[PDB]
């Protein structure tokens, strides 16, 4: 059948790494260790801080935002922005 000569079945849940041995997968994961930026919305994690931010702008995008000025929640942040410029419109 299709499945003939398979290899590198073990995949890394941290990156697109692979190996033909479990042990290897373990030692390989050790390298990933270090800086782990977890999401402040879900059980998500990333090595690149810059990326983590995007995860929220793509996953948790348009989340109930609470105005730090009038403690007013807004279904769509987009609006919250205009609001501040409307009600909380600065002199500058
Ligand atoms: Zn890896
Ligand atoms: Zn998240
Ligand atoms: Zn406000």
């Amino acid at each position: 059948g299709s499945s003939g000569s398979s290899g590198k079945p073990y995949k890394c849940p941290q990156c697109s790494y692979a190996s033909a041995i479990k042990a290897n997968l373990n030692v390989h994961l050790r390298k990933h260790t270090g800086e782990k930026f977890a999401c402040d919305y879900c059980s998500f994690t990333c090595l690149s801080k810059g990326h983590l931010k995007v995860h929220i702008e793509r996953v948790h995008k348009k989340i109930k935002q609470h105005c730090r000025f009038c403690k007013k929640k807004y279904s769509d942040v987009k609006n919250l922005i205009k609001h501040i410029r409307d009600a909380h419109d600065p002199q500058d």
